[PDB]
């Protein structure tokens, strides 16, 4: 039983059906991509992908529309004809049309997205603002990556990095759009790096490379948890964000959420009055910050990841509750940390690193 599609046109419109033959089918399981002659869309089905590419056999509008009837899966992307006449054919397959590939196997398809905003979170660490075209339909689900991608001489280069909400604050939150078209980043600028100092160098309304979403985070880790715990170091945090989001509105069943976010001195504490604020305004988050370098007088806990402070931080309760801990930092930081779960008696399925 495999997917399909079909099309059918109006005086005005043209729409493509694309019937996937699944349940749990909705807005984040397609990807769209458009010029004014050129379709695709790409949608998850399990771990394969299904691809739709044709070149149209006339033109559209640049905005168009996306709906998912999620008893059937089927997925229906409305386009408006630039010219309200008759269509002879949908167009002409372009590579893959119609074809259904494991996930594994497939290569990165990219779209420009411009620059709308950039803001000063700590001294090296910015908001990035990114807005989709408006031919794309494209969201990114929690705790996956996407690749920025940059040309300089001669060649262009990529880094994967993690979108995040635009704020933890409810006043400055974005509501739930049917559509978001902005992408937000947290991102540090290393002088020495090769990427990020291209990044920090792009103005305002310039374009960058986005890709299609990539990870293995599986938002049902989250169906029926009490009890979730947060471990961070430095940009490690970005993951974070959209989980921690999530963990308090999102989960009913929720009792506590813990940060604890290693740093190397109190100016690198991303984003530390939203959480200090968010953390006072709702009981069930505690946030714990760790500096490994202070350089002021520091009350707070020092030092590394460690045996004894998880012991303190991850202590049993008196009553069996359903938990999970992410992690997610420099490689060493997660892989000790990974360990120190291990030996704590957690799971593997009690436990997600958030890695390349
Ligand atoms: C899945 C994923 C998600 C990510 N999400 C984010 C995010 O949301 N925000 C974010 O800011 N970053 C994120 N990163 C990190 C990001 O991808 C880039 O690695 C980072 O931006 C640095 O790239 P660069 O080219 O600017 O610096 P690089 O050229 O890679 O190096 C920067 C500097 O750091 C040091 N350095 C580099 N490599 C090593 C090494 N192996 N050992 C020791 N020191 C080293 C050196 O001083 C080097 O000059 C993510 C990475 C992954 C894999
Ligand atoms: N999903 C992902 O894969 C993903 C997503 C986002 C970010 N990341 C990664 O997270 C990393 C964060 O980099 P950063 O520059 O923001 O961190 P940083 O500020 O340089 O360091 C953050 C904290 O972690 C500590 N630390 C560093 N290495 C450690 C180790 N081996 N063991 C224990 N503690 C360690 C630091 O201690 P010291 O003071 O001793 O340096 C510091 O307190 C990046 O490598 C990025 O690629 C990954």
């Amino acid at each position: 039983s495999y997917p399909s599609y079909d099309w059918f046109q109006t005086d005005s419109l043209v729409t493509i059906a694309i019937y996937t033959k699944q349940k749990d089918i909705n807005l984040d399981s397609i990807i769209v991509d458009h010029q004014n002659d050129s379709f695709r869309a790409e949608t998850i089905i399990k771990d394969c992908l299904y691809l739709i590419h044709i070149g149209l056999s006339h033109e559209v509008q640049e905005d168009f529309s996306v709906r998912v009837v999620e008893s059937v899966g089927k997925i229906e992307i409305v386009l408006q004809k630039k010219e309200n006449t008759s269509w002879d054919f949908l167009g002409h397959p372009l590579k893959n049309h119609n074809s259904l590939i494991p996930r594994k196997d497939t290569g990165l398809y990219y779209r420009k997205c411009q620059l709308i905003s950039k803001e000063d979170v700590t001294h090296d660490t910015r908001l990035f603002c990114l807005m989709l075209p408006p031919s794309t339909h494209l969201q990114v689900p929690i705790g996956q990556h996407v690749y920025l991608k940059l040309p300089i001489t001669g060649t262009e280069i990529v880094k994967p990095y993690t979108p995040v909400s635009g704020s933890l604050l409810s006043e400055f939150k974005e509501p739930v759009l049917p559509n978001n078209k902005y992408i937000y980043f947290l991102i540090k600028i290393y002088p020495t790096g090769l990427f990020t100092p291209e990044l920090d160098r792009l103005q305002i309304g310039d374009f960058v490379s986005v890709s299609s979403p990539e990870g293995n985070f599986k938002i049902s880790k989250f169906q029926e948890l009490e009890d979730l715990f947060l471990l961070a170091a430095g940009t490690g945090f970005t993951p974070m964000v959209k989980i921690l989001n999530y963990a308090l509105t999102d989960i009913p069943s929720l009792r506590k959420v813990k940060l604890m976010f290693f740093n190397k001195t109190e100016d690198d504490i991303i984003w530390r009055s939203q959480l200090e604020k968010l953390a006072f305004k709702d009981k069930r988050l505690d946030v714990e910050f760790v500096l490994s370098a202070p350089i002021s007088e520091w009350n707070g806990k020092q030092g590394h990841i460690s045996p004894a402070l998880l012991s303190e931080f991850l202590k049993r309760n008196l009553d069996k509750s359903k938990v999970l801990v992410c992690i997610c930092g420099p490689v060493p930081f997660t892989e000790q940390g990974v360990r120190l779960l291990h030996d704590l008696n957690f799971s593997k399925n009690e436990i997600h690193s958030f890695t390349a």
